[PDB]
């Protein structure tokens, strides 16, 4: 027993992040094959991230403005291109701790395992979630840009996420590995913001799961609600409508506690209204929306990568 | 900016795991060098568990008892030894993914990721602290027994726990790596519970100042305190008692924001009398105890947003 927010284990992505210099300008890349891949705004100066021009600046690069270097050993580059806000250097050595791996783009809702990293050398792990807003809370400080965003499946890394900036409010935007962003952004140092956030009712449910499986149970009532009628008190409160699918998508673990979704449902409606009163939820104090109908199951059944 | 709990990078450890099974009990290993380290009770029938004579168990072993695998490798045990509550199996072959490593005892308030393990394979991993009451709130179904836990620095690996069981409450217990408990458990089936938990003060005094580096100052107020007056106040709440070291090693957070420790102590105090009031403090509404002055200092941007 027990509900920690978990990462995936990051041996895999690991053993692929590399440093990357481009001038004054230096961040981490992945490398992949024979190629890497990191941030198109590498080739800036902090006078072109005002406005660049990608195109033109990266014409005026060749292969030898960068700097490759994997531990001590320099990997040299002999190719250069970018994919949307992506940059691509192929360099001649191909990694041999190139895992399994999938490039995939995920929705709002879903959860992914960040390695941060400084310099091409990891130093931290945390788990997160895409926001509604297409943003991430995450924790990044200059030099962070590279780092990439993970799941693991069957063996097989999913890379979903690489990190490009810092927005004013202090959330975090980026792209997936094909270099298109989450999110309403672009990959230029001018006033951006996120759109107002929501909070992932889906993910609030599988954890209020999560709390039974484990024994917090206070917040169960006697009451019940039609999904319309939770809906319309839900969305007063900022949460985003529950659809069907989530409903079913809420069935193995509504099956394995005996308590209906929409009993849960129930027991969300008079959190919100009324609040904890004091008491708190698997620790918390406010209601958690960053773990995943899948995320509970796999946790709470010791599921192995 | 942003703030994170944030485990540590796992690679130099999951290539250290490994499965081991005595009979029909199967838990983790961890393979550093030619030694396989895990839980003794791995030798326990299910009827002797209220009161295993653990000498008079392991004696009756031969080395070829423990199956040890290291994903499709068996490894041959060539030899047995019993450290404390800690099993040693020496193998014929060193791991050669062993990091440079460390085997460190922590205190109450110190935190380490764990790697959470089942049948030697790795499932996820998550920080944690070392509670007063010497238990852990960890994350662990049956066959997590040998999971261990970790801190890295400069690329050495210093392991500080082994994971053995699950007190009736849903927290854990388990020892460092030379097999002595934290607390005062034992691996026996007999009725066991933790005693009460208290706040780890100078970790919630800490991420206060990661909140202030981070730009949030609402919960300070114009006051200070003694740090007897402060400690007098804090104990009514379970709060452990603020020392003269503790306020060291704020030193560089207090130094960093420009607020005094003491000063600090005396938001603290009226964030307990008053509560959040409907207000976070770094995405949560309760004050958070598993961040060291390390971890902000680790974490965190030297400039403060201000
Ligand atoms: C890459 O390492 C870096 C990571 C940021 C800096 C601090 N925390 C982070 O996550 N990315 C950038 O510096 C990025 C580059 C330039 C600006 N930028 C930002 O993240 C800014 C910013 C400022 C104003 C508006 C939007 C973003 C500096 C914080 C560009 C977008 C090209
Ligand atoms: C090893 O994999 C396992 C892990 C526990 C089980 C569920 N969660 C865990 O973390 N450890 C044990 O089973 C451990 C072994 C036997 C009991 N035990 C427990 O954790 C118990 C227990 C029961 C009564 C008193 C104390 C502890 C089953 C929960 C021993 C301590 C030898």
């Amino acid at each position: 027993s027990g509900f920690r927010k978990m990462a995936f284990p990051s041996g895999k992505v690991e053993g692929c992040m590399v440093q990357v210099t481009c001038g004054t300008t230096t961040l981490n890349g992945l490398w992949l094959d024979d190629v890497v891949y990191c941030p198109r705004h590498v080739i800036c100066t902090s006078e072109d991230m005002l406005n660049p021009n990608y195109e033109d600046l990266l014409i005026r690069k060749s292969n030898h403005n960068f700097l490759v270097q994997a531990g001590n050993v320099q990997l040299r580059v002999i190719g250069h291109s970018m994919q949307n806000c992506v940059l691509k250097l192929k360099v001649d050595t191909a990694n041999p701790k190139t895992p399994k791996y999938k490039f995939v783009r995920i929705q709002p809702g879903q959860t992914f395992s960040v390695l941060a990293c400084y310099n091409g050398s990891p130093s931290g792990v945390y788990q997160c979630a895409m926001r509604p807003n297409f943003t991430i809370k995450g924790s990044f400080l200059n030099g962070s840009c590279g780092s990439v965003g993970f799941n693991i499946d069957y063996d097989c890394v999913s890379f979903c996420y690489m990190h490009h900036m810092e927005l004013p409010t202090g959330v975090h935007a980026g792209t997936d590995l094909e270099g298109n962003f989450y999110g309403p952004f672009v990959d230029r140092q001018t006033a951006q913001a996120a759109g107002t956030d929501t909070t992932i009712t889906v993910n609030v449910l599988a954890w209020l799961y999560a709390a039974v499986i484990n024994g917090d149970r206070w917040f169960l009532n006697r009451f019940t609600t039609t999904l319309n009628d939770f809906n319309l008190v839900a969305m007063k409160y900022n949460y985003e409508p529950l659809t069907q699918d989530h409903v079913d998508i809420l069935g193995p673990l509504s099956a394995q506690t005996g308590i209906a979704v929409l009993d849960m449902c129930a027991s969300l409606k008079e959190l919100l209204q009324n609040g904890m009163n004091g008491r708190t939820i698997l620790g918390s104090a406010l209601l958690e929306d960053e773990f995943t109908p899948f995320d509970v199951v796999r946790q709470c059944s010791g599921v192995t990568f």
